[PDB]
């Protein structure tokens, strides 16, 4: 794969990791929709809005299976660890208007 999951359920935004790189999901959109991050940095999107919202992307972006995220509740966050350069495309699952890309190198 090209990123690990250091939780696979949500966290509170206020338990977000020192230097991690962090998206804010905000006036229905990734605040952030291109963000450019080195390997072993980790990302933290944070959803600031009472509608859930994830990221997911596709099989075959970040490793074999589809990375369907966890639905963020208001003011939960989750992230996600890249290993590998190359470029990463998601969108909310429930909202698939809203797009996004971390951007590995
Ligand atoms: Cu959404």
């Amino acid at each position: 794969d090209k990123a690990t999951i250091p939780s696979e359920s949500p966290f509170a935004a206020a338990e977000v990791a020192d230097g991690a790189i962090v998206v804010d999901i905000a006036k229905m959109k990734y605040e952030t929709p291109e963000l450019h991050v080195k390997v072993g940095d980790t990302v933290t999107w944070i959803n600031r809005e009472a509608a859930p919202h994830n990221v997911h992307f596709v099989a075959g972006v970040l490793g074999e299976a589809a990375l369907k995220g966890p639905m963020m509740k208001k003011e939960q966050a989750y992230s996600l660890t890249f290993t590998e350069a190359g470029t990463y495309d998601y969108h909310c699952t429930p909202h698939p208007f809203m797009r996004g890309k971390v951007v590995v190198e």
